[PDB]
């Protein structure tokens, strides 16, 4: 079983101090690392969420979708992008109301970043092993 998330109010302070927030155990480890082994048999790296349902599943079950819209205030958003991303340079600006990285593998599997515009610098990095899958989600 896995216990229902709720954001606090001072989640939503930091998101909107900062414009970013980290959280720790955001999705299912093994969820994550089951979506990382169909992407590696999958080998292009743009929209996966097309080709595997396991993306949309993961947005879907762990209310990514409704998390998103609730710290940007929004009445709803939807993935309209995502990247599987091995470098954190990779990840470039993107205009959606707001994205969500979250880690595939290693110690950080799980780990999901909210934030809007740039990719924040000295918040979230992982291993040179490990990769990450970044979703944009759009209220247009």
């Amino acid at each position: 079983s896995r216990m229902r998330a709720v954001l606090h109010l001072e989640h939503k302070r930091y998101f909107q101090n900062h414009g970013h927030i980290l959280f720790e155990g955001l999705a299912p480890v093994s969820d994550c690392k089951q979506l990382e082994a169909e992407l590696k048999l999958f080998l292009w790296r743009e929209n996966v969420h097309r080709t595997l349902p396991g993306v949309q599943m993961i947005v879907k079950r762990v209310r990514l979708d409704h998390l998103a819209a609730e710290l940007t205030h929004r009445s709803r958003v939807a993935l309209v992008r995502d990247l599987w991303v091995q470098k954190q340079e990779e990840i470039l600006f993107d205009d959606c109301d707001c994205s969500v990285l979250l880690c595939l593998s290693g110690e950080k599997a799980g780990w999901g970043l909210f934030f809007s515009g740039e990719y924040p610098q000295d918040v979230f990095d992982w291993g040179a092993g490990d990769t990450a899958i970044i979703l944009r989600f759009s209220s247009a």
